């Protein structure tokens, strides 16, 4: 999938962040506990650990990490 702007829209699949780090989900509590999440934005497509811009950081799409001393990235999401 594409983004566009900030990819506040953004609903494609990438899983990996832009250093390539596969992300964890939006669902788990691990090897982080996330403060987004799909109880919390309901409307934010917090699905799977897919990249998302739930708060519209102009920084683009992020994911928390399975990186344990990591706790989000930046993915790297091709324009549209
Ligand atoms: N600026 C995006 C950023 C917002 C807070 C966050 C957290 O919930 O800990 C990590 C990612």
């Amino acid at each position: 999938e594409c983004k566009t702007g900030n990819g506040k829209n953004y609903r494609g699949t990438m899983s990996k962040t832009k250093n390539g780090i596969t992300c964890q989900k939006w669902s788990s509590t691990s090897p982080h506990r996330p403060r987004f999440s799909p109880a919390t934005h309901p409307s934010e497509g917090l699905e799977e650990n897919y990249c998302r811009n739930p708060d519209n950081d102009p920084q683009g799409p992020w994911c928390y990490t399975t990186d344990p001393e990591k706790r989000y990235d930046y993915c790297d999401i091709l324009e549209c």
